[PDB]
């Protein structure tokens, strides 16, 4: 009774920022004549079998540095690499363990959902919006490029109040004065560097 292959540990779920090299580790004992492969769990396509990488994906590699551990390696990690990967032993039936990769992604500003340069007549309201994406979800701050204070609603009231900056995707300017013209900068960050900014130029005329 020299027994069947068995998984020794488990593949821990991992988190990497984009651009790094993701490594998943799979440990098996008593492999014998059987084979260890990796598959992408989404589409069941074979990434590797034994020491051969079967996919044509140039970013995928496998390692086997000691006798009980098999590693899958994904270089230049992308959002599309997110998800679960399966270590499989070709027993009958197959034995499988699953490990999943959470890819942290630095923020993007979705330009086509965000404000372009605009002009308004003095007195109009204008909302400046930066819709940002990323993982974790970014936060957005607004400030004037020239460092001058921004006029926003005084909370609960109908009056306005000066602030150094505003935290939120939509900067809501009310009854604009001509001196509120100029460049507004929205900065999106989620602590996965770099942050990202969009410059929005506001013109205020007579109207
Ligand atoms: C390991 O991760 C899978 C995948 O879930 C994703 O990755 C996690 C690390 C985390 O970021 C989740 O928010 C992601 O959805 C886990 O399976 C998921 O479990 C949740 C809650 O039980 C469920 O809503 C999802 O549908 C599951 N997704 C899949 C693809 O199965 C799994 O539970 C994690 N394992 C351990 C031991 O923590």
């Amino acid at each position: 009774l020299d027994p069947d292959p068995e998984f020794i540990g488990f593949i821990n779920n991992v988190t990497y920022p984009a651009g790094r090299e993701a490594i998943l580790a799979c440990s098996v004992r008593n492999l014998g004549k059987n084979k260890v492969g990796w598959l992408r769990a989404s589409d069941q396509t074979v990434l590797a079998l034994q020491g051969r990488v079967v996919t044509h994906n140039a970013r995928i590699s496998v390692m086997h540095q000691d006798m009980h551990t098999w590693k899958l390696k994904i270089s230049k990690l992308r959002e599309s690499d997110r998800g679960c990967y399966m270590c499989q032993i070709n027993t009958s039936p197959m034995k499988k363990q699953v490990g999943c990769i959470d890819v942290q992604v630095p923020p993007d500003i979705i330009n086509e959902e965000s404000s372009a340069d605009l002009a308004v007549q003095e007195g109009e309201d204008a909302t400046l919006t930066c819709k940002a994406t990323g993982n974790p979800q970014p936060r957005v701050t607004w400030r004037r490029e020239d460092g001058e204070m921004i006029l926003i609603r005084k909370p609960g009231s109908r009056e306005l109040m000066k602030v150094e900056s505003y935290n939120g995707s939509s900067l809501r300017l009310l009854r604009l004065e001509r001196r509120q013209m100029g460049a507004y900068l929205c900065i999106a960050s989620n602590d996965v560097p770099p942050a990202v900014s969009k410059r929005v130029s506001l013109s205020v005329h007579h109207h």
